[PDB]
Parts: C-alpha cells; sequence; structure tokens
C-alpha cells in the first residue's frame, strides 16, 4: 500500500507498507528517508515533520551531494582545471557546500510494480550551483520490495565534465531510541583498511592503514563498544567512528556489512568501493528524536561511495564525471529476522 | 476558505476562495498563480496540473528571475567585474537561465489572517547558480484578500553583490478562453515611453521613445485592437506588443495600468518603474489550455520589475544588489466588478 500526506512546508511524505507488513517512509525534502519500521520499533533516525529537518539537523535520511564527504580548501581539478567550490566548513566544502542538496524539495513520481514500489525523486543541479559545473540532472529511486530490501538507485548526467559522488545519509538506531547508545549492536564489515584523517578539521590524512587486528577489525563480527572504547589514536581524535572504510572485495554481490542487534540485522550491499561510518559522536548535544534526547553514539550510518580524499589519495579512485557520461550506483540495505544468533548484555 | 491539494509531480495546490466566493490559486511550482476564478469564470491563463506547465509552458504565472527578461549576451558587470550568466535562448540570458527559479518546487507557509490569507514561498539560490553570485535567499509572498486585491511581495538577501529584478509572469485573458483574442479588452496605462527592441533577437535597440500620440498610446483607454493593428514598426517587429513601458509616476497607490472587458476589470499597481506587456504573440503555437487551442494575442502580461537593458541604457535604472542589502517589492493586481 501506498499513503501521501503532507509532511510540512509543502514537502510530501511517501509512505509503504510491503506484503510483510514492514513500513517504510520518504520525503522529497532531500530525496530522504524518514522512518522504517518492524512490528511498530523504529528502525533508523528520523523527525516527524519536515521542519525539524531544517531546525535541528538537515542530513539524516538524506540524499547529500553532488560530493559527499570533505574536499579539503573545496579544490578540485576538472579536466585540468582548478574550481573551488563553495566552503561551508571552514575552507573544507562538506557535502556539497551550503544549503545543498538535502535542503531541497525534489519532484517526483511513484511507481507501483507490485512487489515492488518505486519512488524516483529528480533534481537539476545548475550549471556553477556551488562552484559545480553543469547542468546536473540527478535521479535517485528508492524503492522497497516484498523481500525486505530498501534500494537506492542514483543516475545523473552533466553537460559539463564535472564530480559526481553522493550519498545516503541514513542513521540506524536498532534499539528503536536515540537515547540508547549503539554500542550494543553487533557489527560484521568486510574491510581490511581505513583512511586516517589528519586532525580535528577531519580532511584524509594522506595515507592508508590496515586495521587487521585492531579494534577497528570489524571482519568478523564484534559488538560496537570494542570500538567506542578504543584509544587508539584515531578514535580518540573523533570520539568514535567517522571515517572512510575500504572494502576487500567489491560487487553488488557481496554482503558487504551487517549490523545486528538481537534477531534483527541490516545488511549492507553495494556497488561503491567504500562505506563511510559516522557514529554520532555528538557528545551531549542531544537532539531530539521523538522526544527522546539522542546519546553520543545514539546512531550509526553506512554511507556508501566512493571514498572521500581522492583529492589527496588518488588511490582511492576517480570521482570525476565526464559530459554526456551517466553516471549510476547502486545501494541496498536488506532487513532479515534471526539470521544468527545475537545475544549479548551492555 | 484555503483548500491545499496534490497538483502533480509533489507540488502542491493552494486554493483561496474569499468572502466574495472569488477563488485564487497557486501552486509552489515556481511560486505561481495557476487561477484566478469569478462566477466560474478563468480571468488568467493556466494548466491543470504540474506536469502541463513542464511540458507545455513553464513561464505562465510563474515568479521568474533572479533578472526577469533579456540580457544581451548573458553579461552583467558586478562590480567592476564582468560576469556571464546561463545563456537560454542564443547569447542571451532570459529569464534568468535555463532551469531556473520558475521550474524549482519552492517550500511554503500558509498564514491565514481572517480577511487575508497569504502563502509565503522560499528558495535558496546557491551561490554561482546560473552564473549568479549568491547566495540569495528569495520570498515571494502571494497574498489574497475580501477586496479582491492580488498582492506580490517579494523580499531577498544576498551573500554576495548581484543582481536581482524578479517579476510575476501571470497573463490575463478576460474572455476566459484561450482561443479568443484579447484584442477586444480596453487598456490604459500610465506612460507616455516605451523601450525598442533592436530586432527580432528582442535585446534593446539602446534609446528610449515618446509614445505620446501613437498607437501605443495608452494613457486613455483604448482598445488593443488599436495597437494589434498598427503599422509601427515595432508593432511589425513582435506582431504585437513585447516590450517595456516606463511609468510617468511612481508610486504604490497610483493605478498603472487597467485593463477592461465589460463590467470587469483588472487594476493594476506597483513600486516599480515599469511595466513590461507581452501579448502572446505565439502565433499558430496553439498551446493547450483547458483543452482550448491559443490564439495568437490569447493573453496578455503585466511584468512589473525595472526594465530589461539596464546594461546597455542606464538611465532605466540599476539592478544591482549589494551583500546585506534587503531588496523589497511590491505589485497588486485589484479585481472590480461593475455594478
Ligand atoms: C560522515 C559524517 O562526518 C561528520 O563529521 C559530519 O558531522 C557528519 O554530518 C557527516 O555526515
Ligand atoms: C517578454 C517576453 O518576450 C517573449 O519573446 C517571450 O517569449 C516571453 O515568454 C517573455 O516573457
Ligand atoms: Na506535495
Amino acid at each position: 500500500s501506498i499513503k501521501i500526506r503532507d509532511f510540512g512546508l509543502g514537502s510530501d511524505l511517501i509512505s509503504l507498507t510491503n506484503k510483510a507488513g514492514v513500513t517504510i517512509s520518504f520525503t522529497n525534502l532531500g530525496a530522504r528517508i524518514v522512518d522504517w519500521q518492524k512490528d511498530g520499533k523504529h528502525l533508523i533516525l528520523g523527525f516527524d515533520s519536515a521542519k525539524e529537518y531544517l531546525e535541528k539537523d538537515a542530513y539524516p535520511g538524506a540524499t547529500v551531494g553532488p560530493t559527499a564527504g570533505r574536499i579539503k580548501d573545496g579544490l578540485v581539478k576538472i579536466s585540468g582545471k582548478d574550481y573551488i567550490l563553495n566552503q561551508n566548513e571552514g575552507p573544507q566544502t562538506l557535502h556539497g557546500g551550503e544549503e545543498s542538496i538535502h535542503t531541497k524539495l525534489w519532484t517526483y513520481e511513484v511507481t507501483d510494480l507490485g512487489a515492488e514500489v518505486q519512488v524516483k525523486f529528480s533534481l537539476v543541479s545548475n550549471d556553477g550551483t556551488n562552484g559545480y559545473p553543469g547542468k546536473i540532472e540527478m535521479s535517485v529511486t528508492h524503492s522497497f520490495d516484498d523481500d525486505n530490501k530498501w534500494k537506492i538507485h542514483y543516475e545523473a548526467i552533466s553537460d559539463k565534465d564535472t564530480v559526481f559522488n553522493p550519498t545516503g545519509h541514513v542513521y540506524f538506531n536498532l534499539n528503536g531510541d536515540a537515547s540508547e547508545s549503539v554500542e550494543n549492536h553487533g557489527l560484521r564489515l568486510a574491510a581490511s583498511r581505513f583512511v586516517p584523517l589528519k586532525d580535528q578539521t577531519e580532511i584524509v590524512r594522506g595515507d592508508i592503514v590496515d586495521i587487521k587486528n585492531t579494534d577497528l577489525d570489524f571482519r568478523q563480527e564484534k559488538q560496537l563498544s570494542n570500538a567506542f572504547n578504543s584509544n587508539m589514536e584515531q578514535v580518540q581524535l573523533v570520539k568514535g567512528i567517522d571515517h572512510p572504510f575500504l572494502l576487500d572485495q567489491l560487487g553488488l554481490d557481496k554482503e558487504q556489512a551487517r549490523l545486528t542487534l538481537d534477531d534483527t540485522s541490516i545488511s549492507v550491499f553495494t556497488d561503491q568501493p567504500s562505506i563511510v561510518i559516522f557514529t554520532a559522536n555528538f557528545g551531549d548535544l542531544g537532539t531530539l528524536y521523538h522526544e527522546k534526547k539522542q546519546v553520543h553514539h545514539g546512531g550509526i550510518t553506512f554511507e556508501c561511495q566512493v571514498s572521500p580524499g581522492s583529492e589527496q589519495i588518488p588511490e582511492l579512485g576517480d570521482i570525476s564525471l565526464k559530459a554526456g557520461e551517466k553516471y549510476q550506483a547502486t545501494t541496498i540495505y536488506s532487513l532479515h529476522t534471526k539470521l544468527e544468533h545475537h545475544h549479548h548484555h551492555h
């Protein structure tokens, strides 16, 4: 079933319920996921109206871009040319600059395929917007099916050579309450290396480091508390995790990550090379979610994309997008029950 | 009464009905006027869904900008520096460039004041959008009252020196049908001068012309056919009217223009110095409105703004907007019925 209603300020809330009774909802404000519930329990973090997003935190669940992450000094090189993008974080360009895509009302159309329902959001980034050559015609399709798979498919075409590397900023919290730390969740992640940050400004350090056998090694499932309790320099620098993890094996076919809590698991699939993880290291900020004051470590992201810092570490990849070339990206979050035995206590 | 409904593609339709039974409707798609009707008759042109506007014509009733009109070669000088804006009509920049603010979904909030209802639309034009320095936080407030006054109030603030001169692109047609020419309407317009076009490119010619005692003199009410039948080269150039008229006296209190058809009349008030009039000179195009094929001369606009062409004719005024300065503009369309 499909339902639509005003969500505030002119945005709409599109709610889907699949045959299993699982419901998920999106808004055209930032082509964003707002909620995902199983049996009355929220699996992700979200607000109750559009204004909350604009007044509390505009990132949760959003589509962010055109480039996700930080670009040192907002400088990129496009076809031998240097371009400076909007710098909204000191001299850095963070998540595409100020008042970026996550803050706009996208147009959308809904396609009912029966076992699957797709919600295709569209937006055009005009040439020069925030310093980005364009125009860029973008589309983000969120779909949910009877198999409990929530899929995100990105498509884009530019009139000019530009850069493109968007992501989805959902935050999970299997506790269903932001005031409950995710340190009690089990995490499995197929990555042997990570990208350290230089310092508090959070630009990349310049090197790639092997994390096998460290408190950041999750190849084999472990509780998130292991990472949170770590005094490794990188953990201490950010007060949790806030780093790109390089996947060891690529392909949409492979389960790259799995987040578990008791009988529920979220599996992550993608065709991208890295997973940027941020564990809501907000300290005592306490942003209110459903009237619950969010705790430090009260959420975790799995931002699939080309790793940030390729400007400094070419080995990370290339986010350039050629004029007329079609960009595509696919990320999938699938929900399961009783995938494994996870009975722990915090 | 207020009624909000889905208008297509995620856009909304906000319909206001005053104490008089008059209904006016807007959409956040382009902070635009969709309909205006009395006793079941449409007074303006408009479509029945968001898709139509995107597929047929995106300008009708829209807020256009940041700069309304044509900019020769897309060139503007800002603080002594040349800036090239998006070019969407040949080398010209027309109505802010491609995929401009009229094709965006604006956020909005409705404020019910009883005798008056306001709908505030907001949009941020990012720095660099279509070549324009910014960012520019813009708001357009459309309001409707019990006195049948439809008012447009624009506000804007830019983080950097830029240019700004938006306008409302409603097309009136008192016949209430697109297949019927407005040649039968009477027009009065308090302007003794106009800005001639250079040629078919429609860029300004460079001069300011006195129109007193010509087919374009509407200082005294006259029928549109007059103009339409004129042999003035400027009329023949565009096959109608497609020009900036310079108001003789400025100020919001003065009725600057009046469009009449029988018992019905629309009065125009504004704090702007010029009124750009375009008479839908589309020829055989035949765009469909409510299933009715539009005819050449099937509509007429009153775009109040600073006249286009100031890039070449400085006397027309100046559209710059300095960082931190607050831009304001007001335009009112008043509906009257003879009794
Ligand atoms: C990946 C994350 O990095 C963090 O430092 C920012 O604060 C987040 O909003 C961001 O998305
Ligand atoms: C002033 C007018 O000039 C005309 O040529 C255009 O086609 C109109 O849409 C524009 O508003
Ligand atoms: Na809507």
